[PDB]
């Protein structure tokens, strides 16, 4: 699993972390991230976001 960046605000989610008070759970990959989630940051979808290679 990679991390994927939110392109607008520089908000990084980590997939060991996931993004659990927003009801993903650390090892989500970001592709089974619901797609209805927002930046945690920003508010922006998931659509702004790019994998850090
Ligand atoms: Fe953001």
């Amino acid at each position: 699993m990679k991390k994927y960046t939110c392109t607008v605000c520089g908000y990084i989610y980590n997939p060991e972390d996931g993004d659990p008070d927003n009801g993903v759970n650390p090892g989500t990959d970001f592709k089974d991230i619901p797609d209805d989630w927002v930046c945690p940051l920003c508010g922006v979808g998931k659509d702004q976001f790019e994998e850090v290679e």
